[PDB]
C-alpha cells in the first residue's frame, strides 16, 4: 500500500520525470529504452515490459521462447496475465508488478551471488 502512494504520485504527470529524463542527449539506446519509460510512466504492465525487452534483440539466444513464457507466466494461476498490456489503473500496474517480481518460477531459476534466499 505504500506503494500504491508511491507510484499514484508518478503516474498522475508523466512529464515532470520523463521530459527531466531526457537528459540523455550525451539506434540511439536513450530513445527505444525513453520509448519504454514513456509506457511504463504511463498505463503499462511490467511483464509486457520483460517480454518487449527479449523481443528487442535478445530473440538470438535459444530459451528466448521460454524467458517470454517465465515473463508471462501461466494464466492459471499467475495473476499478472489475465490484464491487458497497457491502461493500468495505479491497483493493477502494482498488484501485477508484485506477481512478476515474487514468481517462485523465476527465483527457481537464476543467478548465484545475486541470492534469493539470501
Amino acid at each position: 500500500s505504500i506503494m500504491v502512494h508511491a507510484l499514484r504520485a508518478f503516474r498522475s504527470d508523466p512529464g515532470l520525470l520523463t521530459n527531466t529524463m531526457d537528459v540523455f542527449v550525451k539506434n540511439w539506446y536513450p530513445r527505444q529504452k525513453i520509448c519504454y519509460a514513456k509506457r511504463k510512466l504511463a498505463g503499462a504492465n511490467p511483464a509486457v515490459i520483460t517480454c518487449d525487452e527479449l523481443l528487442l534483440g535478445h530473440e538470438k539466444a535459444p530459451a528466448f521462447r521460454d524467458y517470454v513464457a517465465v515473463a508471462r507466466g501461466s494464466k492459471d494461476h499467475n495473476i499478472r496475465a489475465q490484464e491487458p498490456e497497457s491502461g493500468l489503473s495505479e491497483e493493477t500496474q502494482v498488484k501485477c508488478l508484485m506477481d512478476q517480481a515474487t514468481d517462485p518460477n523465476i527465483l527457481g531459476r537464476t543467478w548465484e551471488g545475486w541470492e534469493p534466499w539470501m
